[PDB]
């Protein structure tokens, strides 16, 4: 599937949020290298330090089920312009996934930036 | 279902955890007021701090797909005793299920204690 | 010193507090062995993920100078009645302290719920 | 100062760190405008997520101190190459330093990389 149909993915994703503290939703789909999507989004605590990112909760998912060779990701929030994953969930991408995997980040707005695992995270 | 029967999905739960650092598995098996079962384990990263528990990804998930009813969870490891959850994951627990939700701490070699989110986080 | 002493300086502690996201200005004083004060305040992240609470900072400040044995801590905010660690922090407590190291937990309107470590944290 | 002294300085901080689960040693110095130096080390717990960097650790002890004015950084382990923080201590600096903050990675072998919190996290 292409990265338009993986954004779609992350918009229904972001729906299911769970964002009382700062009402802010982030959703995301991770696609196997077999063509399977795992659907993720945030999830605040009170005690914020336990808030937990979308880009996580997707890839934590796939783990759990056996799966481990990912192509790509998209993540989507209501922002300006889109903005890139923050760098605890950059670290994760980059234990789990490969340098080249392709990353689209998008709002709802139609603004797409495409980059990599690698380039999110210099010398990772 | 029963306690018996959660237990059993999360010893199958366990066996997809990704423990490079630690070598120390660990499954939780989750049940909502409908009888879904969302399972999970066990996620770890080079740089410690990024590691996440069993609980957690049972319980992200659940909230992804979305359920937020949780009558039980049950957690499983190769431990001596059966081992309460860290506290971090307490603190999850007791922002996304009741007070009176139950816990059943079991471990490979029958010991088997139950217990409650409330019971295992005085004051929250 | 005295849990009054050591109360006032976690109300001293607290002003120091970086907190723009929750507004909610936490702090602690921790004693150790030999008499000495660490104080600490909770630091936020606009990634919510990253907060820091009172409690660490003033444990992890403690440690990176040297110090290893402690006899008690005081815990403060502006809270209707006092409120206890949240998890992460017993967590914490629990790896750097022993189990009988007193836990004053106060607010700004003399309420005083006196604890201990172990207490706090249920079979950990 | 200079950047030998804040290296050398991190050097000395490494040598207090609480890590009997991973066995590695990080130390970090902090500078401030006026001159004002803070060290830390990383901070280990049993439950893996609730480790704490070196990075982290003198950020956290300069904001309960008062100082929110920060010049350079140096960070310091036993590695071939100079290793960057990990993604989550890119983003706490971010939230507490300035773009243009200067970034010293070293080792205890010669190896220096000079670079910037901003260059560190791109997009952030
Ligand atoms: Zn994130
Ligand atoms: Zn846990
Ligand atoms: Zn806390
Ligand atoms: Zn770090």
């Amino acid at each position: 599937m292409n990265s338009k149909q993986l954004i779609q993915e992350a918009i229904e994703a972001r729906k299911q949020a769970y964002v009382p503290y700062s009402k802010f939703q982030v959703g995301a789909a991770l696609l196997t290298q077999d063509g399977k999507v795992y659907r993720g989004c945030n999830v605040e605590n009170a005690s914020y330090g336990l808030c937990n990112c979308a880009e996580r909760t997707a890839l934590f998912k796939a783990v759990s089920e056996g799966d481990k060779e990912f192509v790509a990701i998209a993540i989507v929030a209501d922002t300006k312009r889109p903005v890139p994953p923050c760098g605890a969930c950059r670290q994760v991408m980059v234990e789990l996934c490969k340098q080249d995997t392709k990353v689209y980040l998008s709002n709802l707005h139609g603004d797409v930036q495409e980059t990599t695992v690698g380039e999110l995270l210099p010398g990772a």
